[PDB]
């Protein structure tokens, strides 16, 4: 009935039955009709099928009279950056994120790298592609190759004071995705000693598809940090718009705590700024932002909502617990590079370990981590939870699912916009025992 590849925030599907060169050319034609005037920026990740999908995208765009700026093999944040930097009408990143090997996809943005989502253009594109039986026209526009990263690289380096940086030893783990190319281009401008793990891009993924959240991939970075006495370690997903931190003990840092740490880091530079955060886990961020002089701003989870709220608020920084970090100067877009530059600067400047920068906060606001439930009836399961806790009279907020605040503990429970899942997050005021008993209680009710 509808094309499955078109999801709430991007396109993704198995090649070639859900996504192929014909659909990609048709997407290019339909994208040309949705955008304002200007050229379109295209880039792609390390997957084997990605270049051919970009070529068809370009073929459909140029047949519709759009100039194409091919920035080549890149990270997703480079499409965002170059789209805004070159004042393009739009951009497309061909990337499969971390879906299986036979999969690929696309992330589409319009002017200033504003996201194009299901309800803001993507389903309009889908419907056009679905009905398009027109003969493929011929290109009436040019393609320029623009692989110079100087402006991008300079913008990354502008977030830190290079004269304050220490020669930290940093484990870097590209997972054979694309992040290692950017690390190597930054390295002549930085004092750090890099320990490079799974560094070379390989779309065949000899060491697994890049996903630092899976414990086996987690351990490769952790062991490299411990084995080398590194100050900390960093891992990326394949298109490296997500980054993941490992302290000097090898412990993976739960992304929740990076939001408050990056907020204080940014607020030191831009006093009194607003900081956008999501509703899943809040107490630590609210406190760290306020203590650093900032103003926290609650916002629905999801990069489209985060970006739009950041724009309306002139917020300097936005952070999600799911390893997405957004920066006003970066076209309000997410970066997998800016966050570790900022953390390295903080470690260099404060003389404190990454471990110690987060340890007191992890003690003060222990959290469950996101816990996903595939249930027979999401709506019924949520009702069993709320009915159980009704007699306690929690403070309820519906910005994003249901947030219930009981005083010493709170939870958020939502349905995913990208998967038919229920997602659960719990945190407490310095009480690990209460965190475990309440998490287990909620889990049993959801599973019921
Ligand atoms: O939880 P979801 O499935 O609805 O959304 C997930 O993908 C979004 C886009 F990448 C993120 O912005 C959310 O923070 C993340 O949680
Ligand atoms: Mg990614």
């Amino acid at each position: 009935m509808t094309l499955p590849a078109f999801k709430a925030y991007d396109i993704r599907g198995r090649v070639p039955d859900e996504l192929n060169e014909d659909l990609a050319r048709r997407i290019g034609v339909a994208l040309a009709a949705q955008l304002d005037q200007g050229p379109v920026v295209l880039g792609h990740d390390v997957r084997l099928a990605s270049p051919a999908l970009q070529e068809a995208l370009s073929a459909g765009l140029r047949a519709s009279g759009r100039d194409v700026i091919d920035i080549g093999l890149c990270g997703t944040e480079e499409v965002y950056f170059q789209t805004d930097y070159l004042k393009a009408a739009g951009g497309v990143m061909v990337t499969a994120s971390h879906n299986p090997m036979d999969y690929n996809g696309m992330k589409l943005v319009r002017e200033q790298a504003r996201p194009i989502s299901s309800d803001t253009g993507l389903f309009a594109i889908r419907d056009t592609v679905a009905a398009d039986t027109a003969a493929p026209g011929e290109p009436t526009a040019s393609e320029q190759s623009r692989t110079d990263k100087t402006a991008y690289l300079e913008h990354l380096l502008s977030y830190v004071d290079r004269s304050t940086l220490k020669p930290l030893k940093l484990v870097v783990n590209a997972g054979n995705g694309g992040a290692g190319l950017i690390v190597d281009l930054l390295a002549p401008h930085l004092p750090f000693e890099f320990v490079r793990v799974f560094h070379e891009p390989d779309g065949n993924f000899p060491n697994g598809i890049p996903n630092p959240l899976l414990p086996e991939n987690r351990d490769a970075t952790a062991k490299a940090v411990k084995d080398n006495g590194a100050d900390f370690g960093i891992a990326w997903d394949g298109d490296f718009d997500r980054c993941f931190f490992f302290d000097h003990t090898g412990r993976f840092i739960e992304g929740y705590y990076l939001v408050g740490l990056l907020a204080q880091a940014i607020l030191a530079k831009q006093p009194g700024g607003k900081v956008v955060h999501d509703p899943r886990l809040t107490w630590n961020t609210v406190e760290q932002v306020e203590e650093a002089g900032g103003i926290p701003v609650l916002c629905k989870s999801g990069h489209a909502f985060i970006k739009e709220k950041m724009r309306s608020e002139n917020a300097v920084y936005g952070g999600e617990m799911s390893a997405h970090h957004y920066f006003r100067e970066f076209a309000y877009a997410d970066s997998g590079m800016i966050p570790w530059l900022l953390i390295a600067e903080l470690v260099s400047q404060s003389g404190r370990s990454l471990a110690d920068l987060v340890e007191a906060r992890m003690q003060k606001f222990p959290c469950s981590g996101e816990i996903n439930f595939k249930v027979a009836d999401a709506k019924a399961s949520v009702a069993r939870v709320m009915e159980h806790y009704a007699s306690l009279s929690p403070e309820l907020d519906y910005t994003d699912g249901i947030s219930a605040d009981f005083g010493q503990w709170r939870f958020n429970l939502r349905s995913s916009n990208t998967e038919p899942l229920l997602r659960l997050n719990v945190e407490t005021r310095g009480d690990a025992a209460l965190l475990e008993t309440r998490t287990q209680e909620i889990s049993n009710l959801l599973r019921g």
